[PDB]
């Protein structure tokens, strides 16, 4: 939690807008250092002392990790009014719309790399015990490099058992992830489509599963399939989802 002097912040254009406020592009140049550029989050006018609370525990969550796809926190702005949350900037911003933006404009390979640094990152996270239950491509932001990190610390993105039994685990977070691959490998496309949030679920429980997109390998989309197992403990843990694209990225014949 570094608490950063408003005075070494300039707020420049709104690049989206949360739960929480409205986001700017922003300029943090620290005494003796680089400037960078930053995002910088706030909070909507007239928010009480207990709306204050809930979004500095945000910063408080982001601060407790340090890995090259979780979003890193650069501070805090607590002393002076008002409050505000400051992160890296990810010049490409949420990946859903980057895709759609970009259709077909990036290799396979590209994309698997995108894929193997959101399972780094949540692999960080299962292993922190960090359960992050709303992980699907609009909370994914990408940076000037291609580099993609978890970020926002939902029917179709969520598994059986946590829609049924609420019961949400890492094994949970895999599902969403494999709703995640296919939502890149068809540069964003909307999972199931048009179906409705019921149909969904009466699909999944006979057995349905996304098809694979179009042009996607045959390995990536059985890695989906495998993220979709029914029973939570038959799929693979971010572990083995990391090892597998790790392998397919150094045998790409594989692809
Ligand atoms: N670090 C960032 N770089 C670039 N764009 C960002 C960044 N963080 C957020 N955004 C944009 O702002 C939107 C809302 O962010 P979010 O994290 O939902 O805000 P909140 O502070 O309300 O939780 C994102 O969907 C994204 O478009």
């Amino acid at each position: 939690a570094k608490e950063i002097d408003v005075s070494f912040v300039k707020i420049e254009e709104v690049i989206g807008a949360g739960e929480f406020g409205e986001v700017y592009k922003g300029r943090l140049k620290l005494p003796g250092k680089r400037e960078i550029y930053v995002a910088i989050k706030t909070l909507k006018a007239g928010y009480s002392e207990k709306q204050r609370r809930d979004f500095l525990s945000e910063a408080s969550i982001m601060g407790q990790f340090d890995h090259p796809n979780i979003i890193r926190l650069e501070g805090v702005v607590t002393k002076s009014r008002p409050v505000m949350i400051i992160t890296e900037f990810m010049e490409n911003g949420a990946l859903d719309s980057f895709l759609r933006q970009n259709d077909g404009q990036f290799t396979v390979i590209q994309l698997v790399g995108m894929l193997r640094g959101i399972a780094a990152g949540m692999k960080y996270l299962a292993e922190m015990n960090y359960v992050h239950r709303d992980l699907a491509a609009r909370n994914i932001l990408v940076n000037s490099n291609l580099v993609c990190k978890v970020s926002d610390f939902p029917v179709r993105w969520t598994a059986p058992e946590a829609i049924a039994y609420r019961k949400f685990t890492s094994a949970s977070d895999v599902w969403s992830y494999g709703i995640v691959m296919w939502e890149v490998m068809s540069f964003g496309e909307r999972p199931y489509w048009d179906m409705s949030n019921q149909d969904v679920i009466n699909a999944i429980e006979q057995d349905y599963r996304l098809p694979p997109p179009m042009d996607c390998p045959a390995a990536l989309h059985q890695l989906m399939l495998d993220c979709w197992q029914k029973d939570r403990n038959s799929r693979p843990r971010f572990a083995e989802i990391v090892n597998t694209l790790d392998k397919m990225i150094r045998n790409p014949a594989s692809l």
